[PDB]
């Protein structure tokens, strides 16, 4: 099924996946892809099947041992433990019970209590950044806004020395280029050392603080430490950037909506949820079947890749009436799957929602309107989904 091989990056760059996942959703929501630059695998394409799969982790594992949570798998041939150091264990890629203790030790930084406590500094930062922007001129929003605010946000959380650490997120987050694996492991080396120094420094409220004071994560293997660092870095970086990029693009595509949001900005909390759905910053997550099973009248064999395509689920007509339309006021926006579902569901969702609400808010104080002007580059990927560059002009 070359025709339902949706691991190809063109269709996300060319933004033409819509008809393909619709065919799947109609004829076979679950279906097996026999070969691809990623071997064989199952599409899981409907809303209910993703929620289903994701609610049985003992049976659809997300463990790094089986291969982690992406559509890629480590090797080729590759060199042994002398260079089989590459693969990174991380709690997103851990089964229970290990996952539970690891999540529980970052979770308190994302209590609602702590979002009330973090609102104020975010608002100022957003206000500032947003106030430095040149009305009339054309500039790169990704760079000037979305990277700035998100990697800003990420710095706060770690207690990082104040675009700086976004370097080794675009690095960690290409798996198809043999030649480039060495220079990648290099870069992740750098940050590992850097974050190691930072570890000893704190070791004397940030995620280091909370990780240092946790028996889960105080004694992490070199590999795991790199992997968990990759998680919290990428987790709280790329997804929010791209949502931020997609928002202005989506609204520039759907101005009907923008001028309804302009009229009524009580609709922002929901606007955030409709953009997160529309954009789907991460287009999929992976699981690996743990044993033989019926999934949706399909016989999943033990060990097979199961790809959960949120990007399809977020346009499942069973739940989203007129799905390809951005409907800011859409009353069930909330029930999208851009944060996943179940035990691994985004531990950060609330923080993202803040950043994005606050932005939409002090934007609409300045009565900003963002027009997409110059070049517009989507990320070349089947995993990350959003923009490298998005040039824009203002009201
Ligand atoms: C629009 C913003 C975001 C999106 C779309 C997003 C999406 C996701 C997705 C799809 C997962 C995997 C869920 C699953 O497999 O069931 C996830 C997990 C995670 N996200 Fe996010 N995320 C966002 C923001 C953040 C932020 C701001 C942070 C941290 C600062 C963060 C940290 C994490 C972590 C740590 C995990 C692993 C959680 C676990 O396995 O228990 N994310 N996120």
């Amino acid at each position: 099924s070359h025709p339902w091989d949706v691991s190809r990056s063109d269709i996300y760059v060319e933004d033409r996946w819509q008809p393909i996942f619709a065919e799947m959703r109609a004829k076979a929501p679950v279906n097996r892809v026999p070969d691809s630059p990623y071997g064989a695998y199952w599409n899981v394409a409907s809303h209910k099947a993703i929620m289903h799969v994701e609610s049985l982790p003992e049976l659809f594992s997300s463990s790094w041992q089986y291969g982690g949570i992406t559509i890629g798998d480590p090797p080729e041939d590759v060199d042994p433990q002398k260079l089989a150091e590459r693969q990174l264990p991380m709690f997103i890629a851990m089964d229970r019970p290990d996952h539970t203790g690891q999540r529980r030790t970052v979770a308190p930084a994302f209590t609602p209590a702590k979002m009330v406590e973090m609102e104020a500094e975010i608002r100022r930062r957003t206000a500032s950044v947003l106030d430095s922007l040149p009305w009339g001129e054309r500039f790169d929003w990704v760079d000037k806004v979305s990277i700035e605010l998100t990697t800003g946000m990420l710095a706060i959380l770690f207690g990082f020395p104040w675009r700086l650490l976004t370097f080794w997120s675009d690095w960690a987050g290409l798996t198809l280029a043999r030649e480039l694996a060495d220079t990648r492991f290099g870069f992740l080396g750098e940050m590992a050392h850097y974050f190691q120094r930072l570890w000893g420094a704190r070791m004397q409220g940030d995620l280091i603080s909370m990780m240092i004071h946790s028996e889960a994560m105080n004694h992490m293997s070199p590999q795991e430490f790199m992997g968990n660092l990759v998680l919290l870095i990428v987790g709280g970086n790329d997804t929010t950037r791209n949502t931020m990029s997609g928002i202005v693009h989506a609204l520039d595509k759907f101005p009907d909506q923008r001028e309804l949001l302009e009229r009524d900005a009580s609709l922002i909390p929901n606007a955030v949820q409709e953009c997160i759905r529309y954009v789907t910053p991460l287009a999929h997550m992976r699981r690996t079947a743990t044993a033989d099973t019926e999934l949706f009248g399909n016989q999943i064999k033990a060990g097979e890749k199961v790809i959960l395509w949120y990007i399809s689920a977020n346009r499942d007509e069973t739940v989203f009436e007129n799905p390809d339309k951005l409907m800011v006021d859409r009353p069930n926006a909330r029930r999208h799957l851009s944060f996943g579902h179940g035990i691994h569901r985004c531990v950060g969702a609330r923080l993202a929602e803040l950043q994005l609400r606050i932005l939409l808010e002090e934007m609409h104080e300045r009565r900003m309107r963002v027009r997409v002007a110059g070049e517009v580059e989507r990320v070349r990927a089947n995993f990350v989904h959003g923009f490298r560059k998005l040039e824009v002009e203002l009201e």
